[PDB]
């Protein structure tokens, strides 16, 4: 099965899809994030961040406080299962993570931690 997905975040504060499935036979999984917008990362930067559903709010809140130069992630945040860097227009970044980091019977959310963006840039990552 495929173990990679291409995700885009645009100038309108949207991911192209808010639902990702990781097949259980994948040993690793890769997210290739790109930004087809024109806006720079300080105005409309995006990352792709994965946590449990219960941890998302805390990751987002703490990332807001840590600021742009930390890519809006609190340093040493063990709740983050995997993430890309924060990117602006025309940039790209990929993250590959081990599927063994996804507990069965845990529930996972994907989101961008640029402040405010998770109002729209949030969704589910399903292990099946
Ligand atoms: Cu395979
Ligand atoms: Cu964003």
């Amino acid at each position: 099965a495929e173990c990679s997905v291409d995700i885009q975040g645009n100038d309108q504060m949207q991911f192209n899809t808010n639902a990702i499935t990781v097949d259980k036979s994948c040993k690793q999984f890769t997210v290739n994030l790109s930004h087809p917008g024109n806006l720079p990362k300080n105005v409309m930067g995006h990352n792709w961040v994965l946590s449990t559903a219960a941890d998302m709010q805390g990751v987002v809140t703490d990332g807001m406080a840590s600021g742009l130069d930390k890519d809006f992630l609190k340093p040493d945040d063990s709740r983050v299962i995997a993430h890309t860097k924060l990117i602006g227009s025309g940039e790209k970044d990929s993250v590959t993570f081990d599927v063994s980091k996804l507990k069965e019977g845990e529930q996972f959310m994907l989101f961008c931690t640029f402040p405010g963006h998770s109002a729209l840039m949030k969704g589910t990552l399903t292990l099946k």
